[PDB]
């Protein structure tokens, strides 16, 4: 909490990472620069990030700009913090996501690296009210990043700004694809649209025509019924209500049920609660986990990234319980196909 704990550290010999807590000293050949007012988090209550795949994607982009241009080939890039915990686990969370995904390091090497001055960083909280009780590490970002990396979760080569920015929004349906090609949560449609102000509230149809240019297939509703189904089974999509208590976790028919359907779909799923944050991602988790393998905290590392306040109190401690069986079902899964 103070400059006395200033630190440098280098994660490449031109680029340095550091956590200013003061006035950062200039000098002729080192440039400065910082993102804690530039890609900000917007927190729904007490969480206060990862930042989501869209940030990191422009951060990635930033440096690689900087590093290129010819203005500064004979300067140091130092990405400095502030004194703000929170802004530092963050600003430290895109430094180790571009050591991961661009330098072809690993996600404990990187870890290695951010924590060598010695730097204590507060783990990432949930969206829940009051007390949290579940925690992720940087390096459980890092070891989620790398996966998607190997998972094609995550490709910046193809991955669209524009497009992920623009669907993110209430105003325009605020959508976010988890597994590009397979899943995408988004906000529980109202019947009858009332995007008339006050609110930003979708019917059915604002979703129809980007669902089928993506070859959505099936729709799941784990909320309670704020629309007919028809409106959704009329334009060809198969359709199911898994409901289960809003804020409350899956019971064991629910989750053998929804990934059943997932597992048989012939395309990509939308699924979506009040708010496709809680019930819903909870549900993709348990997907992950058991096809991928992946930890609940990788799991959820993940699906925060891609939309941030997902999984939420009770539902974390569900997924982390839940792992072990999890990963024995997409065992004897992957063997009887084999």
């Amino acid at each position: 909490r103070d400059p006395q704990d200033d630190v440098y550290l280098d994660i490449t010999d031109r680029l340095c990472f550091a956590i200013l807590y003061s006035r950062p000293k200039s000098a002729s050949n080192v440039h400065y620069f910082s993102i804690d007012n530039e890609l900000e988090y917007e927190n729904f209550y007490a969480d206060f990030g990862p930042l989501n795949l869209a940030m990191v994607y422009r951060y990635c982009c930033k440096i690689n700009k900087k590093l290129k241009s010819i203005t500064m080939l004979r300067k140091k890039i130092v990405h400095f913090t502030g004194s703000d915990q929170r802004k530092q686990a963050n600003a430290a969370f895109l430094v180790g996501c571009y050591m991961v995904i661009y330098l072809g390091r690993t996600p404990e090497e990187a870890y290695r690296i951010l924590i060598f001055g010695e730097t204590s960083y507060i783990p990432f909280r949930d969206a829940a009210y009051g007390s949290c009780n579940f925690y992720i590490t940087l390096l459980d970002c890092f070891h989620a990043v790398k996966k998607a990396m190997q998972y094609g979760f995550l490709n910046f080569n193809s991955f669209n700004l524009d497009e992920y920015e623009h669907y993110e929004k209430a105003e325009n349906g605020d959508l976010n694809w988890i597994i590009p090609d397979r899943f995408i949560a988004f906000c529980g449609p109202h019947s009858r649209a009332r995007l008339e102000s006050g609110y930003h509230q979708h019917s059915p149809e604002t979703y129809i025509q980007y669902f089928k240019n993506h070859n959505v297939t099936t729709i799941i509703r784990l909320n309670k019924r704020m629309y007919d189904a028809k409106r959704f089974t009329d334009a060809g999509f198969d359709h199911h209500d898994l409901f289960f208590a809003d804020g409350s976790t899956p019971t064991d028919a629910i989750v053998k049920e929804f990934l059943d359907i997932c597992e048989n779909a012939e395309g990509a799923i939308a699924v979506h609660c009040k708010a496709g944050l809680g019930r819903t991602g909870t549900l993709i988790a348990c997907y992950i986990m058991k096809h991928y393998r992946m930890t609940a905290a990788e799991t959820i590392a993940w699906v925060r990234i891609c939309r941030p306040g997902s999984v939420i109190g009770p539902q974390q401690q569900f997924l982390v319980m839940k792992q072990t069986n999890l990963w024995l079902e997409g065992d004897y899964f992957r063997q009887k196909l084999k």
